[PDB]
Formats: C-alpha cells, structure tokens, sequence
C-alpha cells in the first residue's frame, strides 16, 4: 500500500504542532482528501497520542465528525486520510469579523451534533475550540482533532487526564478530578463565548495563570449586545459544579437554538466572506 501511488498531493493546507496536512485526492476514484502525514521518527514522543487520534477517528461514523479513510505507511512516515473540509475553522471564519447570532446558533447547534453523538459513544472529546471545528466549503460543520480525546467504558465511567487547551478547559479537568463528558459541555460554553467575542475568556493571560484562576473565579458570562437566550445558553454551560450543566441533547432543544440556528448552507456566506478576506491580506 504505497500512498505516494494512492494519492495526489495538491497543495499543503496546514501545518500543526507535528506533521503537514495537504489537500489531495485519492488516484483511484478522484475523492479529495485531506491528508496528514507524520514523520514518525521526528515525532516518536507523539506516538501514543497518534495513535489514540487514529484509535479514535476510525471508531467514529459521523456526519458531524471529520470522517476516517485509513492510515498508511511509507517508510518513517505515516499518512493518515480524513474528509477534506475547505469552507476554514469557526477560528478562521471569525478572522475578518464578527459572526451574527444566527451564523453562532448554527454552527453551535451541529457542534451539538457531534457532541451528542460522541457522548452517545461514551467519548469525550476534550478540546472543543473554534479552532477544532472545521466547514466544509458548503457549509457543513464537523468536530476535528481527537489527539487527546478520552474513551469512557463499562469499568472506566470517569477520566482524570489533565488535557485539553487550558482557556476552554473544565475547572474539574483542571483541578484532574473525575470527570466526563460534562467536561465538554463547559469547553462548548467557552466556544460560544470565543463565536461571539471572537476570543475566550482570560484570552491575554499567561495560560499558567489561567489554570488557578478557572477554578477560583466566577464562571464567565457573556456580557453586551447579544440576545438573553444566548447569554443563558453561556451561563447553562458554564457552571463549574458539572452535575449542573445540561447534557448536548438538552442543550440541541435550547431557546438560543431554536429561536436562531438555520439551515448549514447559509454558512457559505461566512465561508465567501473568509475567501474574500483572505485574498486581499
Ligand atoms: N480534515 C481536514 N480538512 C482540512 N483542513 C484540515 C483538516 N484537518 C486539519 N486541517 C487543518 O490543517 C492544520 C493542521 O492540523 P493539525 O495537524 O491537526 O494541527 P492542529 O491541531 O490544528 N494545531 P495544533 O493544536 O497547534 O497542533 C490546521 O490548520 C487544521 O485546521
Ligand atoms: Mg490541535
């Protein structure tokens, strides 16, 4: 299985903390591809988490989280295929300006989506950011980046990892007591802050000093021109005792939703927007 004869290399589309994702296609039956290639000898401390992203993707069947076409191996490198997605992240949909609250309810509500069907697989995902919820050029919205996602089981009902990016982690998460999949449901509040403002809470702060001020401070709340059911929508997430916050079921039924999320293809005016951003910069 030699991925250099399988796939067509297009264009480089990202680059993370390891490896390069490029845009391709696969040489047998023309389905573009996004394709993220690790040099498993420059990365040899990774290897237990990508192992676990693969683990992870591979166990997920969902038109809400970015889909799994198999990994391949070509001497130290490893290929993993997933969706293409090209509509941008919510982060870079957010890059030349605000959202409304019809774009937030939105993508929100499919984030829910995928929550809901990830929690239904007893997963947490653990890093929910606008940076790890990536468009499709048409709209459609997927949850991405399950390096350091968690698997609860009949045994193991809770995880005590310290994980996640420390301005959208849980105060229980922080404080690495037993927690679920709650933990989700206060990093999707912190993403909802991050559609409507733009940013998370404590946004300029050291990141170590964050990690003691979630746990002592007041929760955040959304504060401004934005509509009550959002500013609820905040507040029900973002409670640090997590017994209280609702699960991604309940919250999919919640006002803010119902009242403002429309249908995914509108989105493709927040993706052109982003498009004609970023050919004049
Ligand atoms: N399936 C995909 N389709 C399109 N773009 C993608 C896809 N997966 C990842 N990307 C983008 O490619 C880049 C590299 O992703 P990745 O290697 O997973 O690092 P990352 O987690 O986004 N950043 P980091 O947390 O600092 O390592 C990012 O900008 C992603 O948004
Ligand atoms: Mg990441």
């Amino acid at each position: 299985a030699d991925p250099e004869e399988l796939f067509t290399k297009l264009e480089k589309i990202g680059k993370g903390s390891f490896g390069e994702v490029f845009k391709g296609i696969d040489n047998r039956t023309q389905k573009v591809v996004a394709i993220k290639i690790i040099d498993l000898e420059e990365a040899e401390d990774e290897i237990e988490d990508i192992q676990q992203e693969i683990t992870v993707l591979s166990q997920c069947d969902s038109p809400y989280v970015t889909k799994y076409y198999g990994s391949y191996l070509k001497d130290t490198k490893l290929w993993i295929i997933m969706e293409y997605l090209g509509g941008g992240s919510a982060l870079d949909l957010l890059e030349p300006g605000p959202l409304d609250e019809t774009q937030i309810a939105t993508i929100l509500r499919e984030i829910l989506k995928g929550l809901d069907y990830l929690h239904s697989e007893k997963k947490i995902h653990r890093d929910i950011k606008a940076a790890n919820v990536l468009l499709s050029e048409h709209g459609e919205v997927k949850l991405a980046d399950f390096g350091v996602a968690g698997q609860l089981t009949d045994t193991q009902i809770k995880r005590n990892t310290f994980v996640g990016t420390p301005f959208w982690m849980a105060p229980e998460v922080i404080k690495q007591s037993a927690y679920d999949s709650k933990a989700d449901i206060w990093s999707l509040g912190i993403t909802a802050i991050e559609l409507a403002r733009g940013e998370p809470p404590h946004s300029e702060l050291h990141p170590m000093k964050v990690l003691f001020l979630i746990p002592k401070n007041n929760p955040p709340t959304l504060e401004g021109n934005y509509s009550k059911p959002l500013k609820e929508f905040v507040e029900a997430c973002l409670n640090k005792e997590p017994s209280f916050r609702p699960t991604a079921k309940e919250l999919l039924k919640h006002k803010f939703i119902l009242r403002n999320a429309k249908k995914t293809s509108y989105l493709t005016e927040l993706i052109d927007r982003y498009k004609r951003w970023k050919a004049e910069q």
